[PDB]
């Protein structure tokens, strides 16, 4: 069978985009996948891959406790957690409202911390565990009018290193991916509703050495690698999956 | 006469350690300094340097608004903000309590964002403005059992870049210092608590290429430089003031 | 027939350590492997894996040209180059002799550049190409008395980004691995001949979050991943394979 | 006077950032020895009360001669600035091996060698400082500039290596990573383009400050890192890039 045959894999934000691609890639490799999402259409992603769906608002700490408990019971084991779910609140420090800023911090930074602790408790039971955080090139650099996302992804990058150090004694590896521009529905919607879609997309493509957008499946492959025993000496690493975005200007 | 003659400078956490050294260094260079702190001894630091003291819980958004308003009124202008105030909550993701984690994020990451926005509104009035964030080597690396501090200083590093980008059009430069081990009362307390204080201190010294602890005044000099017109082409920089700590293992 | 079935793979320094493990991992995945080395025992590594061996001093530009020409002819195609071969010259700037410093730069930095150009010309012919540079944690940080190695691995890291940008139009991805302490014969010899072998090894292990040395095979897996189409949106990346060495102090 | 009576060696001092560095040190009371291939360096030395040495930093004998003669002329060495650098246009595919090796020799081997030579002179008085002028292109790549990218990359990690190895000699070693600075070198490149104002605007737009740097702004960062105000700063790479490397 496959790389994750009979392993329990938790994927946050699995209803679409990179999270859906991650849930599919794990299920292709024989994993029992529990995905959560705020969007109820995540039910169909779980049905199609033979996994479990949990409708969960990751802003709420009680719902995060419930998700890991119920996922663990449904799968019978937890081997991998992927912290994929994330939101943004448009605006500079000047423009963003404090409640919106705090919600971005809660979902993007506090939830991955909390879920990593909850999942880590389930990961001691069988053999070794792995966590992969989906960061962004915007955890390592800033862009205009995106303070909450930049700050939270920055925190997630150093939280990845913190978890790597603190969970090594439990035989858990913790790594992150930093995607470049990935052609998820979220990004294609933003492009589509731009004044000049073709020009916007061309300009985004041109920021990458590969001169194209990434596919969600390409981020999934990097997550699968970092979650697998092929990455047995990799922990605390931030892997750019950005087509060379962060290698030049 | 001096580098900040007649400039208004806001310093958070000015009651002792690096914040006190920063407030003194600005006053030596002719600044009108408004420092805030929870600790009442901040009153004496202000009296000694000819500045204003505000007793302020930076956890509370109303108190942050009050501090910048009252500081601005007392000084007659705001030219510089230093986000120096910070806390830690001992523990891994496994051990730290969610409310303590959120308070570290509020003080260490949300407060600098909020104060930067409030201060930036006061800085348009005169000539150019500068913000300096006191981060840490633990914004760029993790250590054991310090998840909240690691995550919040990580966020502060990328928030520095975000503010740099968003405030550049307002002629406001935003930089950070990443100190190594600095001989503040906070660090001497930690050392004093160990079974063999001198051995603990020696072990900390040995992590630095300079084989000593930093002085608070040495961090103050880097902050003064980054706040000054000598750093007119420096924005979005994280300057290590760590005696070579982060240059090797 | 495997991940590299029928692909031509060039591996420098393949006679032992990480290079040998890389040559084996590619051959296990069905590659035609041409490895080169200064050591004639590399003949046996090639015989054992069904590959070709070329005895080559990579210091000499004529021998680098000969290696790629002869490898290309023997394999019938070039799909992957691994720049694994490297030397050190003990000493600070104060202690290292200029000719020894220049030889380290020639083997560790100039050779990978030159081989990448030669290999890239062969990689146009069939489908896409990949280059993986074996850097080190000492390309991103320094250690005492190792200036030539630190400088050359530093250069190799930015050369990896340069090649990523310049070879993207030829459909060639270029990435690096930055290994931590890997238990190759070279490292075990250094430990073995140390005043207190067990203490030396323990101290090296303790620098890693995983509290052990890496295996050459663990570096090989990361190289295979970066060389493969699973890493199709990964170029210009430096991937630590260091058991969390660079994530903390 | 921050460097009153200090001996300061500046490579590539004939123009651009090197000239601005030599002027800034002299303004702060330093005895400045600058070297350059360009003879106009003589005028920069005369104007600031310093010494000029015409020196091809590619040649190891000329590097030994420069530090010896500078040391004798100044009476002491307190600071070295490795500012001199060259580029060789081309990718790995396009650059010629000899041009690649010359860029490595001038940009990476010369700073190493000069740092060792200068360090030997710095033990004599109190503490010493070295500042390397790197680039944003030591931390990132751009198209068709492999030799410059590779050499500035090496210079960044050499800065850390020297920081560790020279800390015991009480020598601090730091680097600046400038963004686009309006030196004659950059204004020449701009001037050559079909639409110089558009080329300059495009360069400006890469910086959060939406302007080119002044050579004097790099000089101020070098003065700071060379000074006792930076007494706890060693092995640091300080971007002086108007926020260039903070975003894309
Ligand atoms: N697409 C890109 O270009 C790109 C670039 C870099 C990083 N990222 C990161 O990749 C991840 C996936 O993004 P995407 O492009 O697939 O976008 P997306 O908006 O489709 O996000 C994936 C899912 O997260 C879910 N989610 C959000 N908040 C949630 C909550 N409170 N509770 C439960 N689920 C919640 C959404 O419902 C959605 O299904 C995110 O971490 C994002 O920041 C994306
Ligand atoms: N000392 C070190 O070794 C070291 C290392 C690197 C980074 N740092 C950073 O440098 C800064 C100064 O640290 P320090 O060593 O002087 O320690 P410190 O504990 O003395 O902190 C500075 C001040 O912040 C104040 N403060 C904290 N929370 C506050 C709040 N809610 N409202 C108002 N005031 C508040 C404290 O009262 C204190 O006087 C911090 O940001 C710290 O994280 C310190
Ligand atoms: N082992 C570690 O702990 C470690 C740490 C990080 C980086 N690295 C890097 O990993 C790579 C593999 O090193 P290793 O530990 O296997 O050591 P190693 O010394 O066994 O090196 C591998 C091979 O390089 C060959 N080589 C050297 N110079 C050559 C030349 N001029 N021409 C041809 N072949 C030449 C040697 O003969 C040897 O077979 C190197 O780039 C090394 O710097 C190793
Ligand atoms: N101008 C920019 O935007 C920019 C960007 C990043 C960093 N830098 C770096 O700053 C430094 C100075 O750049 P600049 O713009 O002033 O350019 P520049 O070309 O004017 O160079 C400085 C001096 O170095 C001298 N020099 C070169 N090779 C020499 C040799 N072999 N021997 C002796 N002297 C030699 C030149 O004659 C010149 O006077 C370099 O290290 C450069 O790469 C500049």
């Amino acid at each position: 069978m496959g790389l994750f045959a009979g392993k329990g894999v938790l994927v946050t934000g699995g209803a679409r985009g990179i999270g859906r691609a991650i849930a599919q890639a794990f299920a292709r490799e024989g994993a029992l996948v529990a995905l959560c999402d705020l969007r109820p259409e995540g039910k169909e992603v779980a049905e199609a891959i033979g996994g479990a769906f949990f409708q969960v608002d990751l802003e709420d700490e009680r719902e995060r406790v419930r998700f890991v408990e119920e996922a663990a019971y449904a799968l019978g084991r937890v081997d991998v957690l992927v912290n994929n779910a994330a939101i943004a609140a448009p605006g500079s420090a000047l423009t963003v409202r404090l409640p919106e800023w705090r919600r971005v911090l809660e979902v993007n930074l506090t939830a991955p911390m909390h879920l990593s602790a909850l999942a880590a408790r389930e990961m001691r039971k069988p053999g070794p565990g792995a966590i992969v955080n989906v960061a962004s090139y915007l955890g390592l650099f800033a862009e205009q009018e995106n303070a909450a996302y930049n700050a939270s992804k920055g925190g997630l990058v150093n939280l990845t290193r913190s978890l790597a150090l603190d969970l090594a004694p439990l035989r858990i590896r913790v790594n992150a991916v930093a995607p470049g521009f990935i052609a998820t529905e979220a990004l294609l919607e933003l492009i589509a509703l731009s004044p000049d879609p073709e020009r916007t997309r061309r300009d985004m493509e041109d920021l990458h050495a590969l001169r194209r957008l990434g596919k969600p499946e390409e981020v999934a492959e990097a997550v699968l690698f970092l979650a697998s025993e092929k990455a047995s000496f990799i922990t605390g690493a931030i892997l750019p999956v950005d087509g060379g975005l962060t290698a030049s200007f």
